[PDB]
RNA sequence: AAAUUUUCAGCAAUGGAUGUCUUGGCUCGCGCAACGAUGAAGGACGCAGCGAACUGCGAAACGCAAUGUGAAUUGCAGAAUUCAGUGAAUCAUCAGAUUUCUGAACGCAAAUGGCACCUUGGGGUAUUCUCCUUGGUACGUCUGUUUCAGUGUCUUU
């Protein structure tokens, strides 16, 4: 529902997550790992499934580039030339569920599921959730959720 | 050189400004005189075929009678008759009725459907018994009525 991009289609497919109950800043990190390989090329879908299942096992890890403060330094992030990293599990679930739906949309358009490539994943922030936290002295403080919107667009390579 | 930070643009997000609306407000002017012991205003509790509220109404309960208009109401249901009609309507009008429990509130009361007595008509060893049932019994005050009280002023049998 209003994507950011739009292959003349035929050769491309898309999926949208309207308002998921996950952390925005953690989904932002997963999505930046999925988007490209170690070279500048766009990453294959079979690779990004095989990645996100391994991040749930805590064997591969997600590098946190943008939102750093204060994430503990792990050896698995040497993979990305970057000291900080982390295994955001619930974030990997919703992104796997979206790519699962994005491959399902490709199966109607009849193209190779084996040759698919991630053209464009993006996370937007979503409207906030309201809750109450009670402070000493009778003060009341907001506690708030940050759900996010996830676009995915795929296509064939060659 | 990536990454990060900052800047500029494009697309997306977040947010509800600007613009255009408006059965509402505000102000001025002009008419009218109509609450209540024949129970007012206000309160409480109910009532719709399927409603919580808001409007309406009171066990006749989003209404009944009458009159006018003359075919709907509507979210769904049903009713179809109500269709050249002594008649559809969340219609208009409104002169006839209903109008629970309250409240000035009135038998005593009251965080109580509490506690009395009189009374009508009927229901079950009885004039005194219990029961259902109809309507009563507050305060002040005027005119009249009836019954009284006072070695108040007088006659007197």
């Amino acid at each position: 529902v209003k994507y950011a991009k739009e292959s003349n289609e035929n050769k491309c497919c898309k999926a949208f997550g309207q308002d998921l109950r996950v952390h925005f800043k953690n989904t932002h990190a997963t999505v930046q790992a999925i988007k490209k390989d170690k070279k500048g090329n766009p990453m294959k879908l079979s690779a990004a499934k095989k990645f996100l299942e391994d991040v749930m096992e805590k064997k591969r890890c997600v590098p946190f580039r943008k939102f750093t403060g204060c994430i503990g330094r792990k050896a698995q992030a040497k993979e990305f030339k970057h000291t900080q990293g982390r295994w955001p599990v619930k974030s990997c679930k919703f992104v796997l569920d979206l790519l699962r739906n994005a491959e399902s949309n490709a199966e109607m358009k009849n193209l190779d599921v084996d040759n698919l490539v991630i053209e464009h994943i993006q996370v937007n922030r979503a409207p906030k959730g309201r809750r109450r936290t009670y402070r000493a002295h009778g003060r009341i403080n907001p506690y708030m959720s940050q759900p996010c919107h996830i676009e995915v667009i795929l296509r064939e390579q060659e």
